[PDB]
RNA sequence: GUUGGGCACUCUAAGGUGACUGCCGGUGACAAACCGGAGGAAGGUGGGGAUGACGUCAAAUCAUCAUGCCCCUUAUGACCU
């Protein structure tokens, strides 16, 4: 009974992913380790963490929910919490652009006005190359860390203007705050100056 | 800097230019906003500074005001070492 829904979920996730990549999001697909332990905490193995179709599908659904909530509250113009990723440091990024030129990769843009899509075009060009891992690593080191902020400053890595965390309030206090602000402003209608 | 000297550059004292997110767009209600993008000595409150109608609250404080209610009065007074 669920198989038809799962096939529609896969198609929708692909449509959302295609849109996200066309918007110029940076797909940072790095090989992470997963340490496997037993019930006694003894190490059994160290494997590559793979992101499957099912994880990527849920990722796209949580992303579009997160974007939709952030955009809604941005236009409501009430105090809210955002998940921001600021523009890269122009000096670090200039050094990265000089670095990838040594491998013969030429990027369209200047370090002070780079579009995320221009970085994604490098990742796509280095995919399945020996130099992939290192170009990827030096690109990451040129980016800023994402953080929580009351200002909607956008999310460079996701190439979006509106982003918040809404989808995990059991394990993230920002999401729990987002839920309280939703209840305060939308459900209870409490948009008064003192609130 | 002496020794002149209008003393340019000082300097000092005004006066006056001066900056306005104004220009100018990316987004978007061709909106806002924000990203800006230039000019410029300097930027978005050019930056720090700056503002009453009914003033008003056992605010705060009986050393605010109270003497409160004190009191000692050749002494709950001053002078000396």
């Amino acid at each position: 009974p669920l198989v038809p829904m799962f096939k529609d979920m896969e198609r929708l996730a692909q449509i959302l992913r295609d849109k996200r990549m066309d918007r110029g999001a940076v797909d940072f697909d790095f090989k992470e380790a997963k340490v496997l332990v037993d019930d006694e905490g003894a190490v059994k193995d160290v494997v590559i963490r793979e992101r499957s179709v099912a994880e990527k599908l849920i990722e796209e659904f949580m992303l579009v929910a997160n974007e939709t909530v952030a955009e809604h509250f941005h236009w409501m113009n009430v105090p809210f919490i955002y998940r921001i990723h600021e523009e890269p440091n122009a000096e670090k990024l200039q050094k990265f652009l000089e670095f990838v030129t040594t491998f013969g990769y030429v990027v369209k843009g200047t370090a002070g006005n780079i579009h995320p899509r221009a970085l994604q075009s490098i990742l796509d060009a280095v995919r399945d190359r020996p130099e992939e891992t290192v170009i990827s690593t030096v690109m990451l080191r040129s980016m800023k860390q994402a953080k929580y902020d009351p200002q909607s400053l956008g999310h460079f890595g996701l190439s979006t203007e509106f982003y918040t965390h809404f989808t995990s309030p059991i394990r993230r206090y920002p999401d729990l705050i987002v839920h309280r602000l939703i209840r305060t402003y939308l459900i209870n209608g409490k948009v008064d100056e003192a609130t």
